């Protein structure tokens, strides 16, 4: 079991941490929705498929600089949706295929009623996403850490 970014950046077998940069919205305003999608950024593949099934969950997410104090938000999960920060660790989804598929989370964030002007600074780190995988062969227990960044700043209007 590996992971990859759209731009290729993979972290390998065993686990380990990587960048992942994220254009967002430009201007978002109070009352609309930044969704920061990673389906389309984050993908993994079981390396054994013939005898082993892997488990993998969102471990954790925090949040972080302009999304921690400008933002509210959840996680979603493989179909659910869950607090942001997340307040424990999700059911897990199952990678049965060598075939890289996508990891299935998107934050859901919304400007808080305070917010406004630069609510995200371009380079930023917004978030951290923890992939916890394991399986139903031996003892392996890996973290794959995502870093999340904005390419750009998110401006709130005022
Ligand atoms: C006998 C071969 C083991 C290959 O081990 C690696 O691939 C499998 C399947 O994806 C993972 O469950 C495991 O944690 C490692 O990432």
């Amino acid at each position: 079991f590996a992971c990859k970014t759209a731009n290729g950046t993979a972290i390998p077998i065993g686990g380990g941490s990587a960048n992942v940069y994220v254009n967002l919205a430009p201007v978002v305003n109070v009352g609309q929705n930044l969704v920061v999608d990673l389906s389309t950024q984050i993908f993994c593949h079981n390396d054994y498929p013939e005898t082993i099934t892997d488990y993998v969950t969102l471990q954790r997410g925090s949040a972080y600089g302009g999304v921690l104090s400008n933002f509210s938000g959840t996680v979603k999960y493989s179909g659910s949706s869950y607090p942001f920060p997340t307040t424990s660790e999700t059911p897990r989804v199952v990678y049965n295929s060598r075939t890289d598929k996508p990891w299935p989370v998107a934050l859901y964030l919304t400007p808080v009623s305070s917010a406004g002007g630069v609510a995200i600074k371009a380079g930023s780190l917004i978030a951290v996403l923890i992939l916890r995988q394991t399986n139903n062969y031996n003892s392996d227990d890996f973290q794959f850490v995502w870093n999340i960044y904005a390419n750009n700043d998110v401006v709130v209007p005022t």
